[PDB]
């Protein structure tokens, strides 16, 4: 029926790829080319109605170009990802906003905060601080693990869920 374009943002080492391929392939990757931007695909049913997802992983270089401008243009919803043990990757989500509502030319984006590495006990970003942001920025809040899979599903069904609403 409908396809929902999701890309997955946040800085280096958050586990952007470790997510997706837990929602795609169902493992958990260690270590992962940290590099690579690949695009994947999957067929879900959320609230009833059936969903095609083309799910771009995003990686690269700390650069501009008008090549990425191209393909964040294609996004429909992005998880903005942060890892719950590093605040520098969190003080980070404010730029991916940023260079989302550019390239977008829209403040009112479908997006869904994410903080993941929830498995691991040495927090240093505070649930409330997440939840702060995420309520200034008017999007829900969805705490993972790509390791546990905690979460995981509920973060990409929420983005579904949020591009529905807006779509409407
Ligand atoms: C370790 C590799 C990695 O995960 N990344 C490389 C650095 N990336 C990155 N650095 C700075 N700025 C951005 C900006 C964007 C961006 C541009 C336009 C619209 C939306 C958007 F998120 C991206 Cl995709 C990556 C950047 C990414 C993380
Ligand atoms: N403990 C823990 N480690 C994770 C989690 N997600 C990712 N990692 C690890 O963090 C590192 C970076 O993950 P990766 O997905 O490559 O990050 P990316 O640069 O954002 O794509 C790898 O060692 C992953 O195994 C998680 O939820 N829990
Ligand atoms: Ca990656
Ligand atoms: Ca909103």
């Amino acid at each position: 029926m409908t396809e929902y374009k999701l890309v997955v943002v946040g800085a280096c080492g958050v586990g952007k790829s470790a997510l997706t391929i837990q929602l795609i392939q169902n493992h958990f990757v260690d270590e992962y080319d940290p590099t690579i931007e690949d695009s994947y695909r999957k067929q879900v049913v959320i609230d009833g109605e059936t969903s095609l997802l083309d799910i771009l992983d995003t990686a690269g270089q700390e650069e501009y170009s008008a090549m990425r401008d191209q393909y964040m243009r294609t996004g429909e919803g992005f998880l903005l990802v942060f890892a719950i043990n590093n605040t520098k990757s969190f003080e980070d989500i404010h730029h991916y906003r940023e260079q989302i509502k550019r390239v977008k030319d829209s403040e009112d984006v479908p997006m869904v905060l994410v903080g993941n590495k929830s498995d691991l006990p040495s927090r240093t970003v505070d649930t409330k601080q997440a939840q702060d942001l995420a309520r200034s920025y008017g999007i829900p809040f969805i705490e993972t693990s790509a390791k546990t899979r905690q979460g995981v599903d509920d973060a990409f069904y929420t983005l579904v869920r949020e591009i529905r609403k807006h779509k409407e």
